[PDB]
């Protein structure tokens, strides 16, 4: 098992007590481990988190909800696949991280089973919003690789809508 999943340019978004934050996933390790501190956890570091919250999506009802995070983890990997969308932006995640897509309705996929003109999952303005992949490749990456842990429905909901899963 593993409890890092993302590359540490993927933007978060997330309420701090009830204050509004956008930033990268390093960036917000960053900051909460000078704030809370790192404890050592499974093969890397996690930040303990007070009073943060995220959107998350159920995926079965389409209800959008806010629910807390409970830490951010990190751990050092050497190789992640990069998915390009369309729009030229791109997700990075371990091979077997979960990626949401379109397929037979909304489905979990492993990122390396990800193809080319799958769609990728988002909600914006409360309705589901399909990416269509235009590239798939592993990368070497070989850095830093990050979680923030939702415990009740182990996903965030990205800035740009993506609704993206917690390492597993």
């Amino acid at each position: 098992s593993q409890h890092m999943a993302f590359a540490r340019d993927t933007e978060v978004y997330y309420e701090n007590d009830t204050v509004p934050h956008m930033e990268s996933i390093e960036e917000m390790y960053s900051k909460y481990a000078s704030m809370n501190g790192e404890l050592p956890f499974d093969n890397g570091y996690a930040v303990p988190l007070d009073n943060v919250f995220v959107y998350t999506l159920d995926i079965a009802s389409g209800e959008i909800k806010k629910t807390r995070a409970s830490y951010i983890y990190r751990e050092k990997v050497e190789k992640l696949i990069e998915i390009k969308l369309s729009s030229g932006y791109s997700l990075k995640v371990t091979p077997s991280h979960p990626v949401l897509l379109f397929r037979d309705g909304l489905q979990w996929v492993p990122a390396a089973e990800v193809k080319p003109g799958d769609v990728v999952v988002g909600v914006r303005n409360g309705e589901l919003e399909f990416h269509e992949v235009s590239s798939v490749r592993i990368i070497d990456y070989n850095n830093w690789v990050y979680d923030l842990v939702i415990p009740e429905t182990h996903n965030f909901i990205a800035p740009n809508g993506l609704v993206l899963h917690n390492a597993q």
